[PDB]
DNA sequence: CGGATCGAC
DNA sequence: CTATGTCGATCCG
């Protein structure tokens, strides 16, 4: 299928269901949020604006002299991870396209079914609509959580410190590596297939290295992307997936280079939102980026453009911190139609015990309990509560969740709420 | 602090 | 029949 068809395919499958009303209420309100942006902008003066890009070029030269390229950064990412997994332990599959989920919903799809626009956070059902020869596997999470025990274990050797953001995929500070690598005999940086192999001195052969050790220990390939920070070893190892890997050398000239074209999109926090934003004020590229970084001083946050300029300079972290501590823990499950109020506080109670259960593995206690809502038209609710001790038994969290329950039931009397989701989170952990 | 939204995998 | 489950950040009121 082509880009064309398949946008014609889904739009024809998902027409008039209660999910797309939902999506539409969604893209107004996109829509609105951008028109109030240009609201904004046609009251800008030029003035002001000479007034910005000064403050802003103030900070782009603080942000410029303290460019750092003396670290080499790798990320790691696996290539269509829980179906080549599925295809690895079944031949059947392989060579024909399949995806992981269920009919409601898909984890992932192997390359071959993305030619026919299959993809994560797809609904089988509109996805066997896109490719009826689709075979859809069901997921087995212990299994992918043991190979990536094994990628892990491989990684530490280059990082101990390496940074895990997934399953799947993590970053690397391999300069104490380089370093030490350089002065390696042959012994040190040999491998043989599963007859021997050596890799150079190189990060280019690194990365190599690694990407072989992941293939000959789990039968999977992976993408790597190498460069001096964390934001564009991200966006190389995109690049060539899968089974590929890019460098951007570590001078400022090939960063710009690289910068130059790539769409905003590509980089990891610009998502469909703020692309769609971005691109009604002429926004598309990261050269675009940085041409306009007076005005988007004004239309936006501290926080926001001071990340925009950032990543128009190809700047990004060079030092990976120690994943720190969690900050909220929460349990959800979505289900055929609960109406009867009685079911409702019944399966919240469940949903409270599962998540006690889940933060007594952990030692966990908070004083903070949201409850989430998502009734059949897909329209989603939160309602919290703080209290003054922390709480983390079954009994207190319900305790809790119960009454916040109990307002939304009341507020729709005589109605009753016809519900899709349920869901309890509690935060607030101490210090 | 409460509620919504975004983005990530 | 048929649109996940999670968590951290950020913005606003
Ligand atoms: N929306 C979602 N919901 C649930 N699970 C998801 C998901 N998206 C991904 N996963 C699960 C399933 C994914 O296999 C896994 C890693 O996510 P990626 O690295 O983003 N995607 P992959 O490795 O499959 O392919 P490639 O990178 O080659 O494009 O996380
Ligand atoms: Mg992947
Ligand atoms: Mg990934
Ligand atoms: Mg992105």
């Amino acid at each position: 299928l082509d880009k064309e068809k398949i946008n014609k395919i889904i739009m024809e499958a998902t027409k008039g269901s209660r999910f797309y009303g939902n999506e539409l209420k969604k893209e107004k309100q996109v829509n609105q949020r951008i028109e109030n942006m240009m609201q904004q902008k046609a009251q800008i003066t030029s003035q002001q604006l000479r007034k910005a890009q000064l403050q802003v070029d103030r900070f782009a030269m603080e942000l410029e002299q303290s460019r750092n390229l003396s670290n080499t950064i790798v990320h790691i990412d696996m290539d269509a991870f829980y179906a080549a997994v599925e295809m690895r332990d079944n031949p059947e599959l392989k060579d024909k396209p399949i995806a992981v989920g269920s009919m409601s919903m898909l984890s992932t799809s192997n390359y071959h079914a993305r030619r026919f626009g299959v993809r994560a956070a797809m609904p089988g059902f509109i996805a066997k609509r896109l490719c009826p020869q689709l075979i859809i596997v069901p997921p087995n999470f212990d299994k992918y959580r043991a190979v990536s025990k094994e990628v892990k274990e491989i990684l530490a050797d280059y990082d101990p410190n390496f940074m895990a953001m997934s399953l799947d995929e993590a970053y690397l500070n391999i300069t104490k590596h380089l370093e030490e690598r350089q002065n390696w005999p042959e012994d040190k940086r040999r491998y043989f297939i599963k007859n021997s192999v050596v890799f150079g001195t190189s990060a280019q052969e690194v990365v190599k290295e690694i990407r072989f050790r992941i293939e000959q220990k789990t039968t999977l390939t992976a993408s790597a992307g190498i460069a001096p920070n964390t934001m564009l070893a991200k966006v190389c190892s995109d690049k060539n997936k899968p089974n590929g890997q890019y460098q951007i050398l570590p001078n400022r000239q090939a960063v710009m280079d690289f910068i130059k074209d790539l769409p905003i999109r590509k980089v990891s926090g610009i998502g469909k939102v703020t692309e769609k934003m971005l691109k009604a004020l002429g926004i598309i590229t990261c050269t675009e980026l940085y041409q306009q970084r007076a005005l988007l001083s004004l239309l936006f946050s501290e926080t926001s453009w001071h990340y925009f300029l950032h990543i128009s300079l190809g700047l990004g972290s060079t030092h990976l911190t120690r994943d720190g501590e969690r900050k909220s823990m929460s349990v959800e499950r979505t289900f055929s139609e609960i109406n009867k109020a009685e079911e409702q506080y019944s399966l919240c109670q469940e949903l409270c015990s599962e998540l006690a259960q889940d933060l007594q593995k952990e030692r966990l206690k908070g004083r903070t309990v949201t409850i989430k809502l998502k009734n059949v038209n897909f329209e989603v609710k939160t309602r919290a509560s703080t209290v003054s001790s922390v709480v983390s038994t079954a009994e207190e969290i319900f305790a809790i969740a119960k009454e916040l329950l109990k307002t939304e039931i009341d507020a729709d009397f005589p109605h009753p709420l016809r519900l899709r989701l349920m869901g309890v989170r509690i935060s607030s952990f101490p210090n």
